[PDB]
């Protein structure tokens, strides 16, 4: 699946609906980023500025001008074409192909923004700009509005009103569309094959990043050259430190293993967790707690659906947690008052779901608390998890536990659609799974 | 192989040995750098900080205090232990466990520098900075600074010289020591067997990418978990850009496939670059051509000895290159006029070694056009190219062909030792372990 | 004359009336500023800072906060009272005294201005602040706009609109209330009163400073401390430089001296340029050249009233220079051509109004060259000049004569009022006055 | 007097005696400064830029190269001329009169300084530059280097060495020529000319203002038209304040009057204070404090010579001091417990005397306390003072009197010269003074 030259004009006429007549909104490229000395990380392209475009360069700034309620037009500014640099580094759009294959109405020079931005901006009302979010960025506009500030004599006026336009975007952002889901859809099932093929090699004595590997490797094959987040292969003790990456130890015969990994795929995150037995098989105090984080994920899935909020599940997890873990022996006393002293949260201290999409920590307003009433189209993770400190004051057999299940979903009209699914949760199946690839 | 706790120590004591008396040396940590939104890249530790510490952290500064010939003490600055933040984001040394750990002398919280610097460097008469590396540490620097500068009344005295670090540094780590030359050994090892892989895995119809996965998978099974820089996986024309990394495109039956690709193993940097054909069996024109690339290889590797230097070599080498091109018909005319007149820069357009180690393309002087006399020690590379244009004027059979052939060597007493050879490069031997990998 | 505690409410509340519901807004106190070395120049607020408070300290912010169209508060940051601080560089206002002294509803430490603004514009729609105006303030409300920006879980929230309040300010200060025309009618009898002085005391063998001397020794009489702007003493051919401010030459029997002055006043500039012979006796080439420029100036106070325009009246002074020009034969040809040719501007190179107020180059726009049409209330100087280059293509005697003759005037219902008219401006009536002061 | 052409050239070249060989220095000019929205305050030249120039013009760099211990050379960064900026701002000295006029070997445009200073510093080993002195100066030199330091393959090499010019150049200005003292001789006449017609024009019934007008105009009738520093005329209460420079109150008949005034005389500060009766006699009460002052002061300018310090006459003001407060019952108890308490302070809380020269607070090391030893050609203040606050709890009588009294001295071979002497201390002198000049 891809995201069509069309979704990109229908996201740019959506935005530039809401701007007020007389303005400019302009969103810039990210930069590339230093890893050491002269070399660069694989560049990956500012999330808001490949929502409106699927441009993957950097130095490149895309310039929605709305004269009217129904006149408008693009000005995209990026990299001019060169010999010598795309010998070297890799080809370039440049300036002639550009309005064809982004759909712009006219492309110029980055290197020449300084002399032709602010006669973009001359004369309007209005600039949408993210001030903050790059540095180069603010310079430019800033460098822009005071040649029109100044100009008074050359008959140059600035615009008074500066709108952040992230608000905007990202509310757009929040609500995927059905092009947007299908490539969602793909990478759940891309994740889940990850995950599936990392239950499947484990073995006693192989280290945390050997699975990293076979889960990069699965992503690759597929066609999602890079993860969307820094994979976590957290074994034994490792599985309460929610974002261990590290992932340099031997995996042990006994211990449970936590892989929090997720791919990127058409610019979209994947974000999986699957916890599982090292050798293929749960003790009873492993299943106790596991069981408690299944049903709470399994709860939530039944749950989630428009109408209800994040917070609204989050209180029902809470009491099957609470519940589960009075049952165990680990908290002490009446579940309700439990509930009330938030006698979970040395246990849970995270949340139950974030928005999933172009990033894994995906943009939109979540309301307070997360209490937002959740409507058809939004992504999200369900990832109850339940983490017992090595020191923790608890019987000793569950002491260094760490164990999250993590699912992607995105709400419809009557529930939700579970995009993760592919890959095994119950723990018999799991164990199935291990058992039959160790034959093979 | 690894870089043991006494030679972080000699490193440093090698380093103060240079140091003027009533000085302070400032080596600061790499900042952590966004990916997109909330997200981070893997961590990379800035080379020079690592180079004397080992330590993985950011927020970490290296302070060395020179008060004269026979006295000096270390002090680090570093992250606090911090429960909830470990719990989030991962362990941290903190400060009671660093004197043991990394064998400095005393260890303050990073939070307390701009309190506990300038008190550092009061009375001193020469402050060692790298003033420009980053800006976080430059602010740090000046705000220290300018304290002693106007605390006359509070008898403080700042240092009047600043000097750079960096030439004295870099040339230290221009000269490898033998546990450097064994963990370089091992990556060079590491990268070769991935390089052998990838050679083996080939398939027409397969993606640039799927190459770049097996040669990923097989860097972190040994243990080497990221490359030393993004990899080159350029069939076809895309052999003709010198650092293709989009590695998008179909492989072709017919094509050569260019590989430039290195692990980073314990800090240091394996560079390997091997071109092959697509479907195991080189053509006659492509033949023609990599047969001049690999004798202008094997040549420098023979070369290659204390008292030569890279553009003495490089001499020899765009002798062989320009001659071969000649009996092609790839050049016209009299050999020793087109070396003069430089004939083979079209086609070659590029240094043949470059300085290798904890950075792929590795610091230290080079000399007025590489022309530094070697030394045992020196760690460098050797590949030698060609890249004819698709739209060259020259026999048509050579049109979009690029191949490049690249080992890695350490300059010793009496000549060099390869640590890449261990994946094969002759034509005959390239095509047998590819026929041998698809039987199976 | 001076401006009234309710006078400063009164625009304080006109500001609030054009503002938005739901904003704050922002207005920063200037800077002190280093003469040299920890000498500091004599302190001049912010006009637009000083508009809306009459509050002479740095370290000051005023915040505007409308709620809505019936509700709005003010919130004053200032300098906290200091016993050792004010032992030294003098009394502070403080916290306590402000909200009685400056009309103002709270007053908080501006030591805790980061701890404070951001929980002031938390949940606004809008925040007007002048961007670029001074990077320390741009420093404090980029950094609260980010506390709120990045406080999702502490259920805080930025305003997304940013406003340009100089625009609506400015168009504020351009038309002066009935307090602000006694005020400025005071400076201008302050300044003239200065002027005539000048031309009792001028004597063949002073220098021009001394001049300047007498100028500011009568502002400060008069309780006009400062110079509104840099005082121009121009004799001879110094009087062909704009703003020469050097001062630095013995004034020779002979020569014309042009100096152009004006006094701060309560906040407010007098403007007034007078030019007359060092001697007491016009030559007739000076008067030839004077009478032209007379004429200009006495042309364009018959003129100015409601409905003209600076661009019209600046067009009648053109015609009668180009005349007089042409009479004298310093330009040759047709008067209509020579117009329509701009000949006039070797000669007659700047503006003949600005408009005058807290700035003596105020604050208000002007409309394309200076066209808009003209209301009562604001307040402009009339200033033609005719400047002759030492080495100009003109007959000998008008070579290195500089003339200018500025008054300030105030546009009334029916025309203008001269503010400045005490100090003489016709020939036969210099002459009387210098004559009358040698016997002173 | 005046600083002659040798005299610059004189300093240059003692700067250039102490710089190592292979080595620049870099001295900038000061930045024009802001009063208010377009208008600038006078322009102020930096210090030490001034010390070697006499130019004074803004946008400059004085360039000094010592390639060898006997070969160097000089390079000014100036205003290009240019007939319109000079028409209206004023004359520029330009790149063609600049090695005549200023003695430098070489000039150059100003704006060609980013494409000219890498090449003058490449290949050097050392820089001196006043880093943090002025923020466009760090701006151009770090761009420069960082061009060195990255044109490797270009032949550049930027200098390792940055050395702070300051602590040399200070100590140079801390040593004052004969030159220097005629100019500094000539600035305590007219500052004491000033303080003499402060006292003769003094009546009851004039503001504090009015005074200070006097003096500028004193000042400026010598040839010094800008203070040194803002004028303080602290009446009453008000010389409590020891920097009041507000001056806006009525002088009332019974109060004293604290002048602490100094002119500007080609660049060298005169400083001097004077304490007097408003109306012309002093009361008992004001005498018994101004008699202990003027002990100290009278004492001191005998004391000082080469051999003591500061500090060490500051003790025996100290002790002059306690005595006469224990005499009048303001201190109470053993006089050398209440020295060994420090119980002076709350009366005299300043230091007795600061370096004085091109600043009017001189630049040069003091030493710890003040300790230094005094040597020949050091310039500085003698300036004693009581202040007993409004609210202090002392006898009534002394309440609200503020008296400093203080001289400009030059350490001789065998002692001090006094170049303020010229306006009375002694109060019997002051007296006659007023009551001469009453009749006016
Ligand atoms: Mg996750
Ligand atoms: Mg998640
Ligand atoms: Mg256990
Ligand atoms: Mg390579
Ligand atoms: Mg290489
Ligand atoms: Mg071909
Ligand atoms: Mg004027
Ligand atoms: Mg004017
Ligand atoms: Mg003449
Ligand atoms: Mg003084
Ligand atoms: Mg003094
Ligand atoms: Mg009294």
């Amino acid at each position: 699946s891809e995201i069509s030259r069309q979704e990109f004009q229908r996201r740019r006429q959506a935005l530039v609906e809401q701007m007020q007549p007389g303005s400019a909104a302009l969103i810039f490229a990210a930069p590339e980023v230093t890893r050491s000395a002269d070399s660069e990380y694989p560049y990956r392209q500012n999330s808001d500025f490949w929502y409106f475009t699927g441009f993957n360069e950097p130095e490149a700034v895309l310039v929605l001008i709305k004269s009217d309620d129904t006149h408008n037009h693009s000005v995209l500014f990026n990299r001019v074409r060169d010999l010598t640099a795309e010998i070297w580094f890799g080809r370039r759009l440049g300036q002639d192909a550009a309005p064809e294959k982004l759909g712009v109405d006219r492309a110029l020079a980055f290197s020449e923004i300084n002399q032709q931005l602010y006669q973009l901006l001359n004369g309007l009302d209005v600039v949408y700009h993210a001030q903050g979010e790059y540095a180069y960025a603010d310079v430019i506009v800033n460098s822009a509005l005071e040649k029109l500030r100044k100009g008074s004599r050359q008959n140059l006026t600035a615009p008074a009103t500066m709108i952040d336009w992230r608000p905007v975007v990202h509310e757009m952002r929040l609500f995927k569309s059905p092009e947007e889901i299908a490539v969602l859809r793909r990478a759940g099932e891309i994740t889940a094959m990850a995950h599936t093929r990392a239950m499947e090699k484990c073995r006693p004595g192989m280290f945390e990043y050997h699975l990293e590997g076979e889960i990069h490797h699965e992503f690759n094959r597929h066609g999602a050259r890079y993860p969307s987040y820094n994979t976590i292969v957290g074994s034994g003790e490792n599985g309460c430190i929610l974002h261990y990456t590290e992932n340099e130890c031997e995996m042990r015969d006994g211990d449970l293993v936590l892989i929090d990994a997720g791919c990127e795929y058409k610019g979209y995150a994947g974000d999986i967790t699957r916890t599982f037995p090292v050798n293929g098989k749960f003790t009873q105090a492993q299943r106790e707690i596991y069981d408690i984080v299944l049903e709470s994920l399994e709860t939530s899935l039944r749950l989630y659906r428009p109408g209800t909020s994040i917070l609204e599940v989050t209180g029902e997890v809470v009491r099957i947690m609470v519940s589960g873990l009075v049952k165990l022996g680990i908290l002490k006393g009446d579940v309700d008052e439990l509930i009330a002293q938030n006698a979970h949260r040395p246990f849970f201290m995270h949340g139950l779901s974030h928005w999933l999409g172009l990033d894994v920590h995906d943009v939109g307003v979540y309301g307070q608390d997360r209490s937002r009433i959740l409507e058809p189209g939004m992504v999200l993770t369900v990832e109850p998890g339940l983490y017992i400190a090595p020191d923790a004051e608890v019987p000793e057999q569950y002491r260094g536990i760490g164990i999250r299940i993590e699912d992607d979903i995105v709400i419809t009209e009557t529930g939700n659609e579970n995009l993760t699914a592919s890959v095994v949760k119950k723990p018999e199946e799991i164990e199935a799974l291990m058992v039959a690839a160790r034959k093979q």
